[PDB]
């Protein structure tokens, strides 16, 4: 393995692995970690490109994913991808796709010229229906996964998986400090525990000497560097590398 990967730059041909997304005022990390990876590797392994819909995820999976916008697991959302499949969707106000997050986007920890995220947000309703204007419909828009694992807990398997397959979604526990983070690699040493928090890792590499993580977060682009984040790699610090979850495309 190489010493340093950027899933961006390995695959060109499919933008959604630069993006990053808003999960706004809702506690649905889980989903956004999930679709966004998913949506990578719909591009990787069907060389199509899609939006897949947090929206579908977030309101449509129910229990077996957890509890909406008051958090959920990042395995079970994998699962529904096999399941029940999962649809398009863009940004909020988009319009693109059948189900675009219907959840606006906000300023995460930082100052900005969109409202302040609140914590209440209740999880919208599972419509099964697109977006008036588009097709096809909500049933034939479906993307379904054929394999949903988890990868252990180990850091060679994690970067092998990523290398050959794509992005994953993982989980780590926040403090407080983690919240200002702007640049280098993120070492917890400081703040109150928030909770867990999804995510998506792309890649891996070293600086200055520190291994870490490539992460995309759901904070928008004002948040962190670009939306994104480094995070120590090899120790499992705030176990980033306990909770990896992914799966593969089918056809
Ligand atoms: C994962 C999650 O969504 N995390 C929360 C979060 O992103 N909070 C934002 C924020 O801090 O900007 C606000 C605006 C929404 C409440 C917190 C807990 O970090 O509860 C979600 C989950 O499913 O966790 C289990 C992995």
């Amino acid at each position: 393995l190489p010493e340093s990967f950027d899933a961006r730059e390995q695959w060109p041909n499919c933008p959604t692995i630069k993006e990053i997304r808003d999960q706004g005022s809702c506690g649905s990390c889980w989903a956004f970690g999930a679709v966004e990876a998913i949506s990578d590797r719909i591009c990787i392994h069907s060389n199509v490109n899609v939006e897949v819909s947090a929206e579908d995820m977030l309101t449509c999976c129910g229990g077996e994913c957890g509890d909406g916008c008051n958090g959920g697991f990042p395995s079970g959302a994998w699962n529904f991808w096999t399941k029940k499949g999962l649809v398009s969707g863009g940004l909020y106000n988009s319009h693109v796709g059948c189900r675009p997050y219907s959840i606006p986007p906000c300023e995460h920890h930082v100052n900005g010229s969109r409202p302040p995220c609140t914590g209440e947000g209740d999880t919208p309703k599972c419509s099964k229906t697109c977006e008036p204007g588009y097709s096809p419909s909500y049933k034939e828009d479906k993307h379904f996964g054929c394999s949903s694992y988890s990868v252990a807990n180990n850091e060679k398997e994690i970067m092998a998986e990523i290398y050959k397959n794509g992005p994953v979604e993982g989980a780590f526990s926040v403090y407080s400090d983690f919240l200002l983070y702007k640049s280098g690699v993120y070492q917890h040493v400081s703040g109150e525990i928030m909770g867990g928090h999804a995510i998506r890792i792309l890649g891996w590499g070293v600086e200055n000497g520190t291994p870490y993580w490539l992460v995309g977060n759901s904070w928008n682009t004002d948040w962190g560097d670009n939306g994104f984040f480094k995070i120590l790699r090899g120790q499992d610090h705030c176990g980033i590398e306990s909770e990896i979850v992914a799966g593969m495309p089918c056809t």
